[PDB]
């Protein structure tokens, strides 16, 4: 499910997928000895792109894998970032992955909630994508949007003094 993105990987008339799939493998042992020894790593799925499209750019077609465990495919990330420097060969590449806008929008909307919620001994957690869970009263509750939200306040009137101004739902009459 998870892709991850994989730049920098020279062409050469003999590529093929058997091929590629040793290249991945090559880069965990480079720059992650640790992933390379615990040897859990599953892959599901390698190719170049665009396979028939030239590029228009000059830079060189870009590699994306498909791992069979997103969490998996996370923690490579992770450790790129640590290291600081990751190379193919000896060469200098690039490791990262494409996120939407959406997402952030919609971390900064929770923000208030959150910071709030932190004060008062909520212990509030965000999980992506945006998803805001946190504990009160002994039992945990789970929200994905906003208007969830509004409902819950409904009947724990303490709840919607402190998230009032959190939720902003004093403004429109109407919603959106």
């Amino acid at each position: 499910m998870g892709n991850l993105r994989l730049i920098g990987v020279p062409e050469s008339d003999v590529e093929n997928g058997t091929k590629l799939e040793n290249t991945l493998q090559d880069i965990i042992q480079e720059n992650f000895p640790n992933l390379a020894r615990q040897a859990n790593v599953q892959i599901q799925e390698i190719q170049r792109t665009p396979q028939r499209y030239s590029s228009r750019r000059a830079t060189p077609r870009h590699i994306i894998v498909r791992f069979t465990k997103v969490e998996m495919k996370e923690k490579m990330l992770r450790a790129a970032r640590e290291k600081g420097r990751v190379t193919l060969k000896g060469k200098p590449i690039r490791l990262t992955v494409d996120l939407s806008a959406e997402t952030l929008q919609a971390r900064r909307e929770w923000g208030p909630i959150f910071n709030i919620l932190k004060e008062k001994n909520f212990q509030p957690r965000i999980s992506y994508p945006a998803k805001l869970s946190f504990i009160s009263e002994g039992e945990i509750k789970y929200f994905i949007d906003k208007q969830m939200l509004r409902d819950f306040v409904t009947t724990r009137p303490a709840l919607k003094e402190l998230l009032k101004e959190a939720l902003n739902m004093e403004r429109n009459n109407r919603y959106q």
